Order: structure tokens, then sequence, then C-alpha cells
């Protein structure tokens, strides 16, 4: 069995390589890329997003987030209060001004230990889940807003055809902005693309052991538990690396840099945050070897979670029992 310590092993494609998406991501998995839950992959020196960053100030954040704790420094979930439209450079001018921007620090590690010391004590503004992309038209190669959907996927693997859209999304953060613990709809993969800015340190726990961070959270956050069978799908909950080390979590770490790529695979819990203002771009996608994960994800049904329109047609295929109740918890 190929890395069965399911480190995250990082990639180095050539152009020659880049130019096919499927046969790649097979590729790492060949080489047990999978068991980590997280790979990152570098991109040919050659190939470029798109020629700058220059004219980027006029995208519109219609409702940034900001970011409010409430617990222990390494145990703590969010909520997010809407505040009012600003454009990306009045975004950057806010992450970059003195209430807002990254603290003097030695080196990601020191900044690390910081933001598991400090997080709780501030508000951070996240401009996540921006329809959208920055990608060139023109760029053909590991573009993610012409990647296969995640419909014809099914409909190749299934032979159902199905509603439904696959598009990106924005993300702009700040220091301290945190995605909390999850795995993605469905179970589905994810890649995501740093743009531009600052750095993103992630968390991962190996697929095979997703059940015992599960374990963890109900034990940490045990009303939320009671409220829901499957309250990480709310997407609020955070346990930092030191907790998880008390608890005999198996997880991994890694820092991504701008013109890097993640991949994040099926049933792979992760977590995060960026180290001051940054760009990136991400996108679910599915594989054959997705379809059994699909078949077999949690599904929140309380009512918090509510998701696209998309994941409808998910549910009704490939999870017919639980789809009524599901649905209940969408409406
Ligand atoms: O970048 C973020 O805030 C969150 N991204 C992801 O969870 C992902 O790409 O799967
Ligand atoms: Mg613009
Ligand atoms: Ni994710
Ligand atoms: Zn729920």
């Amino acid at each position: 069995a190929q890395n069965p310590n399911c480190n995250i092993m990082i990639f180095h494609p050539t152009k020659e390589e880049f130019n096919d998406f499927d046969k790649y991501i097979a590729y790492m998995e060949s080489q047990g890329a999978h068991r980590a839950g997280l790979a990152k992959i570098i991109p040919p020196k050659e190939w470029k997003a798109r020629e700058t960053y220059d004219n980027i100030s006029e995208i519109l954040i219609a409702t940034p987030l900001q970011q409010v704790a409430s617990g222990r420094a390494g145990v703590f979930t969010q909520y997010h209060k809407k505040k009012k439209a600003m454009t990306v450079g009045e975004y950057r001018h806010l992450a970059n001004s003195k209430k807002y921007q990254t603290p003097p620090h030695q080196n990601f590690e020191d900044l690390e230990r910081k933001y598991w010391k400090n997080r709780i004590y501030n508000s951070p503004i996240y401009g996540a889940d921006i329809s959208g992309s920055l990608f060139d038209e023109n760029t053909k190669q590991w573009n993610l807003g012409h990647l296969g959907t995640i419909q014809d996927l099914l409909e190749k693997e299934c032979g159902v055809v199905i509603e439904g859209v696959n598009t990106p999304y924005l993300y702009f953060g700040m220091w301290k902005t945190t995605f909390a613990w999850h795995t993605e709809d469905m179970d589905l993969y994810s890649i995501n693309y740093l743009h531009l800015g600052e750095p993103k340190t992630w968390y991962v726990v190996p697929p095979e052991h997703g059940q015992r961070l599960e374990r963890l959270a109900r034990e940490l956050f045990p009303g939320s538990s009671r409220g829901c069978g499957a309250f990480l799908r709310h997407k609020v909950a955070l346990i930092s690396p030191t907790v998880l080390k008390e608890n005999g979590i198996p997880f991994n770490r890694i820092t991504q840099e701008a013109g890097e790529f993640m991949v994040t695979f099926p049933y792979g819990y992760h977590a995060g945050f960026n180290h001051g203002f940054n760009c990136a771009e991400a996108i679910n996608f599915a594989t054959p070897r997705w379809i059994d994960y699909g078949k077999m994800a949690s599904q929140c049904s309380c009512g918090e979670a509510r998701v696209t329109f998309s994941m409808d047609a998910f549910v009704r295929i490939l999870q017919p029992e639980r789809y009524d109740l599901w649905k209940r918890g969408q409406d």
C-alpha cells in the first residue's frame, strides 16, 4: 500500500503532465496521495493563472463575514456576522490596517503559535464564497472554471442525467480568517488555488480516520452533537493541533503559498487559517472513486447546513432513502 503513514504529498508536474487533469489526479492517487486527505501541487514554471492581478480591486464582496469566536483558545466555534458590502480594494485596505494586519513574527511556526493563542480574541472579516473566477480564459491547464462537471461525472459513471451546475468560488482572506473543520458537500474532492497574497495553513485528518475526529468533536461540542447527527456540516467548529495531539487524533499540517494548488480528497476533514491578505479560488470536483463516498456521505437534516441547488440531485440519486428527511432540512 502506497503512503501508509498518510503523509501529505507534494507534487511537481511537468508542463506535459499538467495537460490532462483527470489523469494527473489518478496518478497522485496511484502514489497514495489520497490517504493523507490533502495534497499540494506546484505548477510547472512555465504556467500562469493569468497575466497580472493589477486589475482586481473593483470586484465586489457583497456580504463580508465577521467571524466571531466563542469557547476556549483550542476549542471554539465561530459564527458569521454579515457586514456591509465592500470592494476588494476596500477589503485589502482593511486587511492591512493596524486593527487587522498580520503581527510581527519570525516564521510560519511562530505565526501558527500566535494564531492558536490569540484567534479567539479577535473577529477578522472574510470575503468568502463569491461566485466567480480569476483564471484567464486562455489558461488551458488546471483552469478551475473549465473542469469537467460533477453532473457529467455522475452521468458518465451511473448513466443518469441530472440538473445542476458546478462553478468556482473566490475567497478573499485576512490575518486570522478561519475555515472550520469539515469535509466537502457529499464528501466531494475540492481544489484550491492561492492566486495571490499571504499564505494559508491547512490541517487535515486522513479519510480512513475521519470518524475519530467526529467522535472527538461530539465530546467537545456536546450541545451541538445532540442538536444534529452531522453538525460538522455546519462548518463552525475549531479544534487546535495541541488538542488533537492530546486526544490522539491523527492529522497533518502544511502551509500553501501563492501560486500553489491544494487538493482535498473525499472524506478528508480539513481546517485552517489565512496569514494575511490573500485571494483563493476553489471548486468541488468528482472522479469515479468518489461515487462510493458520495453514497455514504453523512447529511445534516437539522436545517442549519443549508446548501446549493445542485446537491439535491446528488442526494436524490445516490441517497434515495435519505432524500425525504434531508429535503425537509433544505426547506
Ligand atoms: O480557503 C478556504 O477558506 C476554504 N477552502 C476549502 O475548504 C477548500 O478549498 O476545500
Ligand atoms: Mg476589478
Ligand atoms: Ni473545503
Ligand atoms: Zn445540522
